[PDB]
């Protein structure tokens, strides 16, 4: 079976209890999150050490945005049931761009060459980043069966990882084969796994990689802490 990695909390930072994370990723020592309401969505820059908003983009109506990734100077985020993708440049957070995709839009990541998407299904789609174009796909499987409900994604040292919600759960993928090879169950930090729990209730949902510092954060909806974490190396 699949083993269960641990971890420990390095370090905890603030969080605003207003953010309903739909995703999250780091850049030149920023945070960049996606908060998803139809009735209000935006993407924040945020101050890793206070938790603070630095600069605010709104998705646009009546659109509610869900995951979000970097790609060179852009900022490329998608929606949940609008089958619709904007394209923002990245410093100043004004959209420049927009794109069309079918099904649901959940969560998105990148590796050095392409972009990862989630869209609630076991299969993640691998996309070229200039045009939005699918040019592959990874099907993920843990011990043989599909892991779907991946609600955020994120590239750390060539795997992906994918949050499970309905778990509570981190799986390590290897991209190259689809499957699961480890675990990491974060229930200690979700806010209460103890009562019943939609995907809209206060569940992580954003996973971000400092690849410069080797730093790995995760958060959720009305978290009020993020949380960096160390993976413990796993015995073969
Ligand atoms: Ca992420």
């Amino acid at each position: 079976p699949v083993p269960t990695q641990g971890y420990r909390v390095v370090k905890r930072y603030p969080h605003d209890t207003t953010a309903f994370t739909e995703g999250l990723f780091y850049l030149r020592g920023h945070l960049y999150e996606s908060t998803g309401e139809t009735g209000r969505s935006s993407v924040r820059k945020v101050d890793l050490e206070t938790g603070r908003i630095l600069q605010r983009a709104e998705v646009p109506p009546p659109y509610f945005g869900a995951g979000i990734v970097a790609w060179r100077d852009r900022l490329i985020q998608l929606t949940w049931r609008n089958h619709e993708g904007f394209v923002y440049d990245l410093a100043t957070l004004t959209p420049r761009a927009r794109f069309r995709y079918p099904g649901e839009g959940w969560a998105l990541t990148s590796d050095d060459s392409h972009l990862y998407m989630s869209d609630g299904t076991a299969v993640i789609r691998k996309l070229d980043p200039d045009t939005l174009q699918q040019v592959g796909s990874i099907k993920v499987t843990a011990g043989g069966r599909p892991l779907d409900n991946l609600n955020e994604l994120e590239w750390v040292n060539g795997e992906l990882l994918a949050n499970v919600w309905l778990t509570s759960r981190i799986a390590r993928i290897d991209p190259a084969s689809g499957k699961v090879v480890a675990w990491i169950d974060l229930q200690a930090l979700v806010p209460d796994a103890d009562a019943l729990t939609d995907s809209t209730n206060d569940v992580l949902n954003g996973i971000a990689f400092d690849a410069e510092h080797d730093r790995l954060f995760v958060t959720g909806k009305r978290w009020p802490m993020l949380y960096e974490i160390r993976l413990t190396p796993l015995p073969h």
